This record gives structure tokens, C-alpha cells and sequence, in this order.
């Protein structure tokens, strides 16, 4: 069957008519030339808000974070070009946190692409290695179909960033056409239904057999229809032990009894002493990245010695076949949704109390008791704040709210301390950058994650050379009351690199921030004393509208515990 | 060979900088690039410029590279770190800036794992650079760094991007490191046919860009060329400051914005002389259509196009180069003027009246000028003023929109490399960061950004690096609240449907105030030049604003669709009816 309806619509009115049936409420953009039949099309529309923020950067990762705290694709529209070069980051940024994303950027017209034309770019060869696919449009025919398979293939499998260049020609000129089992395919089924049964059926034996298990769970069950509430019942159900990456903080409650927090090289000590010697490791929506693992040869030698003796083992639930089997070899690969999966998993699964697990419950709790995250160095009342303080204290002060609390961070200390030390409890509470972990990240994922969420609290922890990056979008924030809260953790170093340089082998100097604040049209606050910190915390979080707050800390405090390059995940150290 | 032995990759980069004459380097540290950060940081031998954004310190590199024929280095850590360089990459691709990146890369052991901050960047960058590789062994490392700076400043230069994994720079180096020109006769051939095409020219124009600035003694032998023969001389966008804007025969800068007597000029030649320039489609309108007095002496015999071109996939790209004449066009400049016989101004009466009635008939002067608020043409034509006593000392680097018309407009160029400007991808945000690097290149000179306000707002925050390492660029701001070259073409093309070229703008006296950059904000007209005055006098980083009137049209326009020769005008009466129907449109908003 055929559609008559976009007969006469130009590619630009057609594209703004599939943003409609796509559902689409917010686009992030900038114009330019080559776009300019798609910015006509939309101008003024009722249909949905757009955003244009300073620098298409800050337009990429302002749809990265409405995306992380959605569930749906942002949507990002830029011009030819350098708008589209701009873009480049936060696509291979959301290539590697599987964020789902569709970058339509303007493009010379047809005939002119091999010139080197104005504002001409090989953006599908540039963008081809950081995107999960991308296209150019080549006739305005193709554009309906094109944009369909762009929203599809972003937001299936894992998510994903996609590009969509579109021609000029293809935008400006208008359409005048109208546009669109088996036995093998029954038998191909039955075969994949047979062995993914086979799989949840040993997984489930392995569990059962497991007298030490734990469940590592990633952002792959956040992102899973239903992930969190079955991981949930998994873990009440068998009485396992849950540990999350980076990313899948808030799929599990952090206050259960159950809950190991993060593992990894920054992670607790006890869940990584719960990884090390686990017999059985369920790994959930998670890819064993090097963070997490440490040394790879070191890393889970029980679960390892339990395949070897057919006693447990490793246990892989997930969706994309590239990610199975590429670091750690698994005893058992379920692949496919984890969601759908867990719900065949948890029937065969057999119930165990805590009473039953009081051996591995007992280990647990003694390394809780041993390594407690809340004991680090706390500030001298005439020193400045500690930054672990800020974490603790924003976390106490939202406690009453965690549904509807998003953190969005830099990169650096910072991003370790509060994954630390917030008690996270609500799945896609937390907005970071992770796999390519892009400092300026913060303001634009905060400001796109409080127009996804405009009734929830959201804060962008913000490490000052981080900030640094992209601190620009604050007149984004002003410019359209987007109340984001923006806390500037001041202790004028890069951090990271210089615990790095410290561990291993050295620094800027920023503006005023109640200054720029100031001309940015910001509320703001400064704060260097330890007693004031809870007030200005209340203050920054009662505010209405955008708001900053800088909390000036002091320098060389460590990140603890932490996994150093080249030792194994129960090789850290922690504070003395 | 064998005295690199016992160093790391990081020491020997730190030598191959030496052995490049590397003075300036510009970059950002991360995990994978620190053994090359330990090595070059805390050298004595290099300047090292932080900036804030990788970003800045790509279009840093440019600016360098564009006041200093030197190649601009860049050195910044793996994944993100170097996809925040794609843009200058591909910006230097485009306007043919030497360029070096090096960036991290995580061990070549974990390179395909999704190791942390990890990206395919030689896949990324392959289409955005002149050449790029993937260092995998030590060994390899000071033959793959000559490689590159050989070819980021060979033929038409360009950027390279060099992938250093973290074990080829902690590692330890153990190991150690007939024919018959007979085109010689053919170039000369076609040098001696070119200047006989020169020689019975009628109406000859020098079409100039920015190889005659890139080719050593380029602009001396350009002058003496166009003197000995007294051909008149247009320029592009970059090759404003190739020639004398000041001398009789200079056109100025021709194409879509350019002067209208250029156009013209182009259009009428009976042999079109270009040199070190590429036929864009900002200069030639439609292709079709140009040129059309030197295709018609072309197909009679009696003239033509003659490209001076050191890239050969550039001639015949977009126009049918009647004599091709491959290679550095400094070079062969020196083996054509010889041959080309001097004639003086008056031998040419009737080519040079022609021009000069064009030039009276559309001068670049009449625009809307009475003192309520500031136009951006006057900005332009004081910067101008104010600095003609020292135009050899004097760069000016540019954002992009209108105001990087109106100045190339209403300056008058006389300094080779005195335009620093993004005219190939056309980078907002090129200009702060791009002046930096250019007055780190000459910090001596009086270095001036140019900037709209848009274009300045995506780059802005290198305030701090101007200001922390006090890199004295002054900093001119025009403040219309618009994306004006936008809006533009929407009162144009659009009937005055503004879709989203509007935008708030920060106070800009507290943000240079929040930098620690000394600052004013001018928005009378009878206090410009002493506002221009005070900026220029400073010492240090400096920032003025000038608030100026808001929906200024740049003409002359050659629009979309129209021949060279096809242009927008100035005209009093239908800017002022133009006003009137945008805001019954926009309903008083505009
Ligand atoms: C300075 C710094 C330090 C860091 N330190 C740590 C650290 O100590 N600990 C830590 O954990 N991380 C740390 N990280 C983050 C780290 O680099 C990774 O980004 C993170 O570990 C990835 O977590 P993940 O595997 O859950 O998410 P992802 O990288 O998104 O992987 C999720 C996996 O789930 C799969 N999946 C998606 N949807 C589904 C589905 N429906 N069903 C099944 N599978 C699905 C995906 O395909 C993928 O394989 C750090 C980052 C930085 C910048
Ligand atoms: C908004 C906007 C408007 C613009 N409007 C105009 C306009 O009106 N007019 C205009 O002219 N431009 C304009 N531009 C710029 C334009 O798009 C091009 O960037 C510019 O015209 C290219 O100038 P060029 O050919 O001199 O330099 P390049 O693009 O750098 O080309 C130089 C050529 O010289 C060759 N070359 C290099 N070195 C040598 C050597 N040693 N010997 C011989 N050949 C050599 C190169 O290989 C290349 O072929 C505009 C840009 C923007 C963003
Ligand atoms: C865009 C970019 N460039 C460089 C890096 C390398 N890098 C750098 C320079 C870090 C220091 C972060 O400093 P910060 O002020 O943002 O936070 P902390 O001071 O809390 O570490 S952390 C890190 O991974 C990066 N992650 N991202
Ligand atoms: C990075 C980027 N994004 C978008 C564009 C498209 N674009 C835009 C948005 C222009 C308006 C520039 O506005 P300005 O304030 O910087 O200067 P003017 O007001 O004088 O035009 S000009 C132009 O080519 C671009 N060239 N570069
Ligand atoms: C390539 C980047 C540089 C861009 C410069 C801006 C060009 C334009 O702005 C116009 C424009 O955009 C119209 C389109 C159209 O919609 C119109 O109504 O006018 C029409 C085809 C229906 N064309 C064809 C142009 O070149
Ligand atoms: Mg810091
Ligand atoms: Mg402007």
C-alpha cells in the first residue's frame, strides 16, 4: 500500500510531519544554511519544544541526557559541515553508553557533494565509525522510509546513536510521488526458541547450584521493559547479593540489605570482595568493561575455579551478540532482552533465605563493616569542604525524593565520589558519561535531562575543568528557564589526572564563578566553609529556575578505594 | 639511527619536536597521552598552551599555523580527547592549515575491546585529514612523526593525525632506525603558453587566493607581476592581504559578498589569471554563468583561464583550465613574469576606466549609515582607520556570519596573513581561539578577533585561556542579538520566518569581568573610535562590545541562482520599505 499524503510537501514539511508520528516532543538544534528548509518547516510549531542551546556540542549531549532520562531517542538537528563536525562527540559518546540518538544534519545538495562545496563535509564517512548506522537521504521519496529506519534502529538492540544527512535538495524540493512467515522462517524460530530455553535452563541449574552468588547488573536492565522490578524479584527470591557498574546505579535500591553498590576500580571493597570470590556470577545488561574488571586474567578467580570444577561459573545476559564472549568468557550466554529473559529465568530459579545464605551474608557484612564507604577525611571546621561531603549531604537532603532526583555529572574525582557516596535507589537517576567519559558532559546532559523530566530535581555535579567545557549552556538554562541546579566543585586541578600523576609519575585557574553566574543571568551561591555547606545545598535545591552553586574544596583528596593499573579487583586501597 | 636507543616513546617525541623546530604546542591531558605529557610538559624548549576545550586547542593551532606559515601541533589524550578535534581537523582540511594531531590511544593490546576511552579515531578522522596512522611499534614512531609533519606542510598543507596507543609512548626503544624530467620541458612549455595567453590579454585579471600567500615570495612576485603589466587584481577571502588593497589596481575581494567592481571585472576578462586559488562556489556563482568573456576568448583563441595549482586533483575540478601550470606558484611565478612583456596604466586606459566607472557606480562606502545606532560597516572601516599606520603588525581573525563579510568588506588588507578566517567549513567559534593562537604565532603584533556575538558564544569560554596565560588578543564583539548571516537569508528566502535565529547573549561586561579581561561597551556612534581607541591601546587580553543595529542586510549579495555579475545593491528606499514589511510580519517584534 502507498501514501499519498506528503504529495506536494517538501522534504522539510515532510520531515516535520514524521517527527509527529514519531512521537517526538523535543528537538535540540541549530541552524544554518544547508538546513535551512527543515528549520522553515519547523518554524513555529506547536508540535513540539525546541531547544537551541550555544554550540551544537551542547545541543548532542543535551539530547544524550533528555535520552538518559526518558528512555526516548533525543533528537538533534543541525546545519552542514561544521554543525554537523560539532556533533562528533557526543554521537561516539552516546555510541558508547548505548544512548539512543537521531543527528539529522544539513548537507550540500546532491549534485555538489565530491566539490568540495560550501560547508561541505564527509560527514557519513566521518560519522560512520561513531554512530551505530547513519544514511544519507537521496531523494525526497526516501525521506519518510529513511527516518523510520533511523528511529528504529537507535532505540532496538542497544540503543544507539544514528545520522541522517539530509541534502538540501532533498529538504527544498517538494514530493510528487506517492510512497510504501515461511516454513524455514518457523523452523529458523523453533531452533533459536530451543536454544535460548536450553541457556535459561543451565543458567538457572548453575544458580541453583551456586552457594556464593552475586548478581552484577549494568545499565542494560535499566534499559529493559521491566529490568529493575525483575532483578528485584530475582534477588529477594534466591537471596543474591547485587552489585551494579557505574551506569546501573539506581537499578537496584541501595538501602537493601542486599545491596553490594558499585564494584570496579573505584567501586566498594566488599562488592568487589564479593566478585572475587563468588561461585556463580549473574552479569545483567553489563560488558565487563575494563573499569569493572581490572586486570582481566585476575578478575573473578572463584567464578573461574567453580566452571573449572562444573560447580557455577559465569552467567551473561545479553542482548548484543558482539558483547558476548568479547573479554570474559562466559560459562553460559542467555542472549536477548534481559527483561523477557529474567522472566524465564526467575521460575527455574529456586527460593533461598537469607538464613540459608548466612555463610556469604556474614563475609559480606564483615567487609561492610571493614570498609564502609562514610569513613573517609572529613573536613577540620577551618579547612575547606570535602567533596565526599557534598555527595553525602546532597543525598541526605534529597532522600525524601529519590523518584524524582537526577544526578548528571562531569568527568573525574568527582563523578567517582558521588557514584560512591549518593545512595542511589531509582533506575536513570544517574546521567554519566562512562564509556567515553567526556568532561562537558554535565551542564548540557543536566539541561536536556530537566527538559525530559521538568518536574523532577536535576542536579549536574560539575567538576570545574569539566565544567569548564561547556559552560557556555548556561545561557541555554537562562535563556529558556530550564531549571537545572549546578553544583561547581572548585578545587582548581584536574583531579583524576593528577591523582593519576601522583599514583603513577604534574592544574588551571578558573573565573569567577558568582561573576559569570552573574552574567549568565544565574542564581548563584558560593560556599567554602564546612559548617555552611547543608544551607547553601538548601538553598540551591529551593530555588526556582536555573541556579549554581560553587562549592570551593580543597586539592589532592583522594579517590578511595581505588583498583590501580595493574593490580586485581580485591587488590585496593582504601582509606587509613 | 642508534642514538635514540634506551629513550621512551614519550622522550622521543619530546626530540622529534626539537628536530621539527616545534616552538608552541597546544593540548589537553588525559590518561592515554600522559607519557607524552610528562615528556613535553615542563620543557624549556616549548611553549605549552592549555586551553579549556580541545576544541580551542584545535582552531588555537590554526591561527598559529595562519600567522606563521609554521605548522600548528596538537597533543591531546584518546576518545574524547581527539573527537574534540574533529572539527578543527576538518576545518584545516578545508582551508589547507598545516596541522599536527597527536592524541592517546589506549594500549594497542586493548585497542577493539571498547577499552575505556577508546574510539576509532584513525576511522573517524580518515575523512577530515590529509593522512593519518596508527604508531604501533616505538620504533616507528620518529619515521611515522616525519611523515606527517612532510605531509601536513607539503603540497596544498593540511592536518595529520598521528594515533599514539600508550605503550608505543611508555615503551622503551631498543633496536635502531635512472629518470628523465622531460616534465621539466612541459611545465616550461606551458609557462611559455601561459604567458603568451597574458601577453595579448585585452582585459587580464589576476584572480588571487590563499596558495599566493601560502608559497614562499608568493605576494612579492604577485606585486611585481601585476605591477610590470599593470594587470588589476582580485583576491578571495583568504587571499585578503595578498595584495595592496590600497594600490590602484587592487579590485578587493570578489564572489558572493564581494565588491561589485571585482565581479564585474571577472566577468568581462578576456583571460582570467589564477593563482593559488580553487574557484569556490562562494566566488564563482553559478558555474555556468561565470566567466563568460574568457570562455568566449577561450573557444576563439585569443584567451582564457590560466591555473597556477600545486594540487592537481584541483585543476579542472570546477572550471576548464585553458593552461593548467602545475606546482608552486611562487616557483613558477618567477619563470613567467620574464616572460610577460610590462606595460603601464595608461597602455590599459580603456580596461582601467571600465573598472573605475564600476567603482564609482558601486562603491563599498554606500550603505545606511543618523547617529542612534552603530553599524557594523563603520566598525569595520574604523578598525581600519585606527590601524593604518601599522597594517604589517596587525592580524585580524574572525567569527562567521555578516561580520566576517562586512570586515573582509570594509578593511582594506594590505599584510599577507593578516586574514585569520574559517572560509571552508566556516567554524563559528573560530575566531577567539583562532586569535589566541595567532598572537601566541606573533606576540608582538596587535592580534584583533573579530567576532559576532553567536559565533563568539560557542567558543567563549577561552576567555580564561587569554586571560591565565596573558595572550594580549583584543576582542570585538558585535552585539546584534542574531544570528545575522541567518536571518538574512530567511528575510531572503523566507518571508521574514525567523526559525530560531534568536538568542539571548550573556552580560558581556560581567563575563569579561568574570575572566579577569579588561573591558568596555560602546553602542553610540559618537563614541566608536574612542572605544576602538581604548582597545587597541591596552595592554593584555582585552574585550570591547559594540551594540549595534539589529537586521543589517551585507551587500553587495550575488543570491543563490545568479551569475557573478548578477548582484544585490544597496538601495536607501527598499531597505527602509524592507524594515516595514518585516515588521508587520513579525508584528512589532522585528
Ligand atoms: C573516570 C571513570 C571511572 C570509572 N570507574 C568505574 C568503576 O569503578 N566502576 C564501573 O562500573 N564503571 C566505571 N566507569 C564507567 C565505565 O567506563 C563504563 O562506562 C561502565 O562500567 C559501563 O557499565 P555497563 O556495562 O552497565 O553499561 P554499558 O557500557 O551501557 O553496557 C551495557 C551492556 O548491556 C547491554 N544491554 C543493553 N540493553 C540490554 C537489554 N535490554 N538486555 C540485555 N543486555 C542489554 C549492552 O549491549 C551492553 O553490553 C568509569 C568511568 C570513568 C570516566
Ligand atoms: C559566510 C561565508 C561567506 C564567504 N564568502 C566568500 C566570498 O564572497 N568570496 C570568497 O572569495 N570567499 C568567500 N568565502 C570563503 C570561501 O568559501 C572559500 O573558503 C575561499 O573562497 C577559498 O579561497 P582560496 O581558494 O583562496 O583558498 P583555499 O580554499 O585554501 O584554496 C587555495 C588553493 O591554492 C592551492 N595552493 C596552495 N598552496 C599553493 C601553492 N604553493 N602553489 C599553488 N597553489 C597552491 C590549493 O591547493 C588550493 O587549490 C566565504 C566563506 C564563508 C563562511
Ligand atoms: C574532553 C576530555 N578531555 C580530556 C579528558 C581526560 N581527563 C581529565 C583532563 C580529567 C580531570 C577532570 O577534572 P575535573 O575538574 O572536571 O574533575 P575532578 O577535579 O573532580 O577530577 S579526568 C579525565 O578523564 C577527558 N576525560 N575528557
Ligand atoms: C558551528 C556552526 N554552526 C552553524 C553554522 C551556520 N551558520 C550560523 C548560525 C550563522 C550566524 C552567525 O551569527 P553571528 O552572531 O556569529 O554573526 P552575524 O550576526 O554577523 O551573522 S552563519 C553560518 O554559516 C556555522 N557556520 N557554524
Ligand atoms: C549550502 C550551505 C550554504 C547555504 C547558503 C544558503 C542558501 C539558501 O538559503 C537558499 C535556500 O535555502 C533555497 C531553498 C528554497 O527553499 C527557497 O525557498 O529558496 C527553495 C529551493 C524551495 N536555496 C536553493 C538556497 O540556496
Ligand atoms: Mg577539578
Ligand atoms: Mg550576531
Amino acid at each position: 500500500d502507498m501514501d499519498e499524503s506528503f504529495i506536494g510537501k517538501s522534504g522539510g514539511e515532510i520531515f516535520h510531519e514524521m517527527m509527529l508520528r514519531q512521537g517526538v516532543k523535543h528537538i535540540f538544534g541549530y541552524p544554518g544554511g544547508a538546513i535551512l528548509p527543515v528549520f522553515d518547516a519547523i518554524y513555529n510549531s506547536k508540535h513540539f519544544d525546541f531547544i537551541l542551546p550555544r554550540h551544537e556540542q551542547g545541543a548532542g549531549h543535551m539530547a544524550e541526557g533528555y535520552a538518559r532520562a526518558s528512555g526516548k531517542p533525543g533528537v538533534v538537528v543541525v546545519t552542514s559541515g561544521p554543525g554537523a563536525t560539532n556533533v562528533i562527540t557526543p554521537m561516539q559518546d552516546a555510541l558508547s553508553d548505548g544512548t539512543p540518538m537521531v543527528v539529522f544534519c544539513g548537507q550540500v545538495p546532491t549534485a555538489a557533494i565530491g566539490s568540495d562545496a560550501f560547508q561541505e563535509a564527509d560527514v557519513v564517512g566521518i560519522s560512520r565509525a561513531c554512530t551505530k548506522w547513519n544514511v544519507m537521504v537521496k531523494s525526497v521519496a526516501e525521506l519518510p522510509r529513511r527516518i523510520n529506519e533511523a528511529f528504529e534502529i537507535a532505540t532496538s538492540g542497544r540503543p544507539g546513536p544514528v545520522l541522517v544527512d539530509l541534502p538540501k535538495d532533498v529538504t527544498a524540493g517538494i514530493l510528487r510521488r506517492a510512497i510504501p512467515p515461511s516454513a524455514a522462517t518457523r523452523a529458523a524460530k523453533e531452533l533459536s526458541t530451543q536454544q535460548l530455553n536450553a541457556s535459561i535452563k543451565r543458567a538457572a541449574d548453575l544458580i541453583n547450584m551456586g552457594k556464593k552468588p552475586v548478581i552484577y547488573a549494568g545499565q542494560g536492565v535499566i534499559q529493559s521493559e521491566g529490568g529493575p522490578e525483575l532483578l528485584k524479584e530475582l534477588a529477594d527470591k534466591a537471596s543474591i547479593p547485587v552489585t551494579t557498574t557505574l551506569h546501573g546505579l539506581g537499578a537496584f535500591d541501595e538501602l537493601d540489605e542486599k545491596s553490594l553498590h558499585m564494584l570496579g576500580m573505584h567501586g566498594a571493597a566488599y562488592a568487589n570482595m564479593a566478585m572475587q570470590q563468588a561461585d556463580v556470577i549473574i552479569a545483567l545488561g553489563s560488558r565487563f568493561d575494563d573499569r569493572v574488571t581490572g586486570v582481566v586474567s585476575k578478575f573473578a578467580p572463584a567464578a573461574r575455579q567453580a566452571a573449572a570444577e562444573g560447580r557455577g561459573g559465569i552467567i551473561h545476559f545479553e542482548i548484543m551478540p558482539k558483547n558476548i564472549n568479547k573479554v570474559v568468557q562466559a560459562t553460559e550466554a542467555v542472549e536477548g532482552d534481559v527483561g523477557a529473559n529474567m522472566k524465564l529465568l526467575i521460575p527455574q530459579v529456586k527460593a533461598k533465605t537469607m538464613e540459608d545464605r548466612k555463610e556469604w551474608f556474614d563475609a559480606i557484612k564483615g567487609w561492610k563493616k571493614k570498609y564502609p564507604l562514610s569513613h573517609y577525611q572529613r573536613a577540620e571546621r577551618t579547612g575547606l569542604i570535602k567533596p565526599q561531603t557534598v555527595m553525602e549531604e546532597i543525598s541526605n537532603l534529597t532522600a525524601d525524593r529519590k523518584d524524582k532526583t537526577y544526578i548528571a555529572t562531569g568527568v573525574g574525582q568527582h563523578q567517582m565520589w558521588v557514584a560512591q557516596h549518593f545512595r542511589w535507589r531509582h533506575p536513570r537517576s544517574m546521567i554519566t558519561s562512562g564509556g567515553l567519559g567526556t568532561m562537558g558532559y554535565g551542564l548540557p546532559a543536566a539541561i536536556g535531562a530537566k527538559v525530559a523530566q521538568p518536574d523532577a530535581l536535576v542536579i549536574d555535579v560539575d567538576g570545574d575543568a569539566s565544567f569548564n567545557m561547556t559552560l557556555t549552556e548556561l545561557s541555554t538554562a537562562a535563556q529558556f528557564n530550564i531549571g537545572v541546579k549546578v553544583v561547581v566543585l572548585n578545587n582548581e586541578e584536574q583531579g583524576m589526572v593528577t591523582q593519576w600523576q601522583n599514583l603513577f609519575y604534574y592544574h588551571q585557574r578558573n573565573p569567577d564563578f558568582m561573576k559569570l553566574a552573574d552574567a549568565m543571568g544565574i542564581q548563584h551561591q558560593r560556599v567554602a566553609e564546612p559548617d555552611k555547606l547543608v544551607d547553601a545545598l538548601k538553598w540551591l535545591i529551593n530555588t526556582d529556575g536555573p541556579a549554581l552553586l560553587e562549592v570551593v574544596t580543597d586539592k589532592k583528596v583522594p579517590v578511595l578505594p581505588m583498583v590501580p593499573a595493574g593490580s586485581a579487583l580485591h587488590e585496593f586501597l582504601v582509606f587509613d
